[PDB]
């Protein structure tokens, strides 16, 4: 039951001081990020101090929803000692590592070599963490942090878990919330994990190969296509192309899907995307049929000097089969 105190100490905290602790945390996160603030009238109200959860559902519903949102937007600062005073409150007031431990989890997912992991899998309740985490199943009983090859192949393993990394990812970014940290960590862990994927599924065998590569873009379709229209999030866009660049690379996979992938690729696509999308693009082209489609053709010529820059891409990486569905599509 605390984040900070061993039992002993906690059991004898008043509420009161448990506040006046865990406030000044968050009065240094409001320094920081105004947009800490609104939360000064929510979960950090004086008030709170005597607000019991148990006495309303829809009250419960909307405690929730402002946990999760204020979890996704502490997320950045976690290595600072604010952020788990801050975080404290809402566990010794609002129990959110019980009823909020799932989006909890995720959040300090990211920072599992800070011991401020472990602190939170020792007050974990084991029986309610959701089953894509309970691989941390270990990790509570020895009270040590779980290395990142063991979450990458987790998440390998366990689509459930890569799609709940996936969408607490996601809802950050939509929610602007997102931080460098928490694009690098999705990215490298979505990298490698459809790397492992790919040849866990590889088969010597067509039909085999074929269902395969359906079942796999079924898993992982819709998340790199959420990413990849993130306009204001260049960050999250370059690494979901590194992923698209791994599948069409490694992946063995029919036309349709490389010219789906080019086509959501240059709808979402800005300044600030371009060069690495057009590398991306020409992984595509190169794994692919000879001429491409109108939509990738008609943004294409639109990037400015785009011979200079294709000629560029050129020293390290295959580039004909683009230019040449360039070519071959002014009809």
């Amino acid at each position: 039951k605390s984040l900070i105190w061993e039992p002993r100490v906690a059991v004898s905290q008043t509420f009161a001081e448990i506040y006046s602790q865990c406030y000044e945390g968050f009065k240094e996160l409001c320094h920081l990020d105004s947009r800490f603030v609104p939360f000064d009238a929510t979960l950090f109200s004086a008030q709170s101090q005597e607000v019991d959860r148990t006495q309303t559902a829809e009250e419960n519903a909307a405690l929730d929803k402002r946990v999760d949102s204020f979890l996704h937007l502490v997320g950045s600062r976690l290595r600072l000692m604010p952020a788990i005073k801050a975080v404290e409150w809402l566990i010794r007031r609002f129990r959110i590592h019980e009823f909020n431990t799932g989006t909890l989890l995720a959040t300090f997912l990211p920072y599992h070599t800070i011991p401020a992991f472990v602190t939170l899998l020792s007050i974990l309740p084991v029986q309610r963490i959701p089953i894509e985490y309970r691989f941390l199943d270990p990790y509570i009983k020895s009270l040590t942090p779980p290395p990142r090859a063991a979450i990458v192949q987790q998440a390998t393993n366990r689509p459930d878990l890569l799609s709940a990394i996936s969408r607490y990812t996601l809802d950050s970014c939509r929610a602007k919330q997102e931080y460098p940290g928490l694009i690098s960590f999705w990215g490298g862990i979505m990298a490698e994990a459809v790397n492992g994927m790919i040849d866990k599924m590889r088969s010597g065998r067509r039909a085999i190969q074929l269902e395969n590569d359906h079942l796999l873009l079924q898993q992982i379709g819709p998340v790199l296509s959420e990413a990849m229209v993130m306009k204001d999030v260049p960050g999250i866009q370059i690494a979901s192309y590194m992923v698209v660049a791994i599948l069409a690379a490694k992946g063995s996979l029919n036309d349709n899907i490389l010219t789906a992938f080019m086509e959501q690729l240059v709808h979402g696509w800005t300044v600030d995307t371009l060069r690495p999308g057009l590398v991306c693009l020409t992984m595509l082209a190169q794994h692919r049929a000879k001429q491409l489609s109108g939509r990738v053709a008609k943004a294409v010529i639109k990037v400015p000097d785009l011979v200079s820059s294709l000629r560029d891409i050129s020293k390290e990486h295959q580039v004909d089969k683009l230019a040449n569905g360039l070519v071959l599509a002014f009809v």
